[PDB]
């Protein structure tokens, strides 16, 4: 089997991407944030505290003839951005782009933090990291991909995120028309439960490539590119007037600037992030200070190849017995 679904930016800045997901019978379609940096499929629901719902579409398990309470199971998650959610668990039928999993754990939110409530466009998350990170207790549950894997034509999914435009998540096949040149594959460590890999270096604009190993995670659920302070400083030093602002929470730059590109290495291959991808716009409405899309990972504890990086590539998440990551230009 295969599946193919379009993923759409939630706003004009590509802050996140939502993908429609069919849950239950008859189908209830929710727009979920596919997140390769976590492993829980959770939804706003009829059980979510009413004051914490503000415009989201909810899953109502009582209206699904295939929903079953997973007795005694609870979940609770905290994300890198400080947000969180928790609740109980149902199993139900879940389909993405024509690919159906029966018996999928659908984690129903009883509580969500303010950031989730305030984002009316995201109805929940669909985790695509390794199932070892799944938070369901006392019986850990598998991700949608893990459940689907054996039925897929090939044990892979791909992320093809758009810049200010829709893109595609495919399951079970590699669309050879969706990228240019060849896909370069690179080793993955699953030790921390992430799609963790080592970039071979970077360049800023038309500058020379610096060969240096940068361990990080491919994370579709994070907006920005978080890299070591040395690398980030080298980037922003090429933008007149750019500075790190503790009050704002990172590097800002004059909105009048033209940003240089940023290149990262994948083996001997190179992925180029155009300068415009690194512009996250005014820090507040009407400001001439703009927020940068490359930020320091210092004090996160891990480097994160988030959407800013991934949207410059066609990315293969290869879930074979020994997982690997593939990157192609597009």
């Amino acid at each position: 089997s295969t599946g193919s679904a379009t993923t759409t930016p939630i706003d004009s800045l590509d802050d996140a991407y939502i993908t429609p997901v069919q849950i239950g019978t008859p189908a209830q379609t929710l727009n979920l944030d596919f997140d390769t940096g976590s492993s829980d499929l959770w939804v706003f629901s009829s059980e979510t505290t009413a004051s914490e719902v503000d415009g989201q579409t909810i899953y109502t398990p009582s209206k699904s003839t295939t929903a079953k309470l997973l007795s005694g199971a609870t979940w609770s998650i905290s994300y890198g951005d400080g947000s969180s959610s928790s609740g109980d668990v149902y199993t139900d039928t879940v389909s993405v782009g024509g690919l159906t999993v029966t018996g999928q754990a659908v984690e129903s939110a009883k509580k969500v933090s303010s950031s989730f409530t305030e984002d009316s466009t995201i109805d929940g998350l669909l985790g695509l990291a390794f199932s070892t990170l799944n938070t369901v207790s006392p019986t850990q549950q598998k991700t949608f991909f893990d459940n689907a894997k054996a039925s897929l034509d090939s044990p892979v999914f791909t992320a093809d995120l758009g810049y200010h435009a829709p893109g595609t998540y495919n399951f079970g096949f590699i669309d050879t028309t969706a990228y240019t040149g060849s896909i370069t594959y690179t080793a993955v460590s699953t030790k921390q439960g992430f799609w963790e890999w080592t970039s071979t270096g970077y360049a800023v604009g038309s500058g020379t490539f610096k060969s240096t190993s940068i361990d990080g995670i491919a994370d579709t659920g994070t907006t920005l590119l978080y890299l070591p302070a040395t690398v980030v400083s080298a980037y922003w030093a090429q933008v007149s007037g750019a500075k790190s602002s503790s009050s704002v929470g990172g590097y800002v730059f004059p909105c009048s600037a033209t940003l240089p590109s940023f290149t990262f290495g994948v083996g001997s291959a190179r992925i180029v992030i155009p300068g415009d991808y690194i512009d996250f716009g005014p820090i507040s409405t009407g400001s001439s200070s703009c927020f940068g899309g490359i930020q320091s990972s210092a004090g996160i504890g891990i480097n994160i190849f988030g959407d800013v990086a991934l949207k410059a590539a066609f990315v293969v998440f290869n879930g074979a017995t020994t997982p690997t990551l593939g990157f192609a230009s597009k």
